[PDB]
């Protein structure tokens, strides 16, 4: 099929799970940001914050309330999934960037969230910065009595609720993207 | 910092005037296999890509996408669409729409519109013009015709309409919407 340097990050990008500790610069995460606030969004709403988080105590401390969420429930199976992959819910990874979303703007909230989501995943992967969407990041508001601690250190706007988000870092072992599968395309002529 | 992929994601915008003349097969093709190259939640792609190359299914969905706006106590929404000209689809001559599986509703709403925003980067890095259209659904909202245009695009069972992106070239261009950087933050 056709090619372009484009579409060779589209083919190319594909989900990291074992970061390098290497913080990538401030000149690629302001890159990376900018080309996210480039996304477009319906009724031009953008409702949605782009905070890229470095900080790494917090991201502990999301990461392990994560895992307690898991480990709570009574059906235990996911969270022993985890722990028998690594462990880790961020991988390793050194920072990530947190895309909250305005809840009362529903489903249009959320296509609009992925919108953005992808737009960073590609620019980083444009860049040689390795990344993964992960909506487990989500889990550290889970139970409601760390959410609103989160939010003010995160600097969530009042109301807002966790959409998605991404780690980035260099990856330390690779991973090929999954097959595209071709019988999703049909045509109506 | 600069690179091919970096200026697309910039210059890309929402086309509102298209030219009639069809891409090419092979434009076409490129552009739906970026599409299923979006990654998406437990890779459950709970999606399809539909390129949809038919003048009368579009013409109709457009009719009665139309209709369903005119027909709303508040007539807001039809008046703009009349003052952008009148057309739903701006002159497309062909559009991907994809249905998703709403029985896996937000995330599954997400996957949508990371795979749209694929098809509208790859689109525009090949000189394909394009916007995000979600008043294609308008003709499924009342619900008379949902079957019948589910079933004439090839919905696979019990999907619903996600989203879609018109395709074709510019007749008009117009920039695109202007950054906000205050919308980014850091904890450092
Ligand atoms: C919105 C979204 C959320 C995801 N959440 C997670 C996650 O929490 N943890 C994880 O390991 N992978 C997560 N995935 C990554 C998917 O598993 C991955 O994209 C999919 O398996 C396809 O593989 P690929 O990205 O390498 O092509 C997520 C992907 C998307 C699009
Ligand atoms: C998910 C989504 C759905 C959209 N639906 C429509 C639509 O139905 N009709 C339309 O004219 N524009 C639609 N828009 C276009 C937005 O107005 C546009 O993205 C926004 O104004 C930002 O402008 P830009 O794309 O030119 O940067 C949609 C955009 C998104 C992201």
């Amino acid at each position: 099929g056709m090619m372009n340097e484009t579409l060779k990050v589209i083919a190319e990008r594909y989900s990291c799970r074992d970061f390098k500790n290497e913080m990538p610069s401030d000149e690629l995460l302001q890159a990376i940001a900018e080309a996210a606030i480039q996304a477009p969004s319906g009724m031009n709403r953008q409702a949605w914050r782009v905070i890229v988080v470095k900080n790494k105590e917090l991201m502990q401390e999301m990461e392990a309330e994560g895992l307690a969420y898991l480990a709570g429930m009574e059906d235990q199976s996911s969270y022993n999934r985890i722990m028998e992959r690594g462990g880790r819910l961020f991988y390793g990874a050194p920072c990530m960037i947190v895309v909250p979303i305005d809840p009362t703007q529903y489903g249009p909230a959320l296509v609009d969230c992925g919108i953005l989501c992808q737009t960073i995943a590609l620019a980083a992967t444009s860049l040689g910065i390795a990344n993964i969407m992960c909506g487990y990041t989500g889990l550290a508001f889970a139970s409601g009595l760390r959410a609103e601690e989160f939010s003010k250190r995160l600097g969530f706007p009042e109301g807002y609720a966790f959409g998605c988000s991404v780690l980035l870092g260099h990856a330390n072992t690779t991973k090929p993207p999954h097959v595209p599968d071709k019988d999703k395309i049909t045509y109506v002529e």
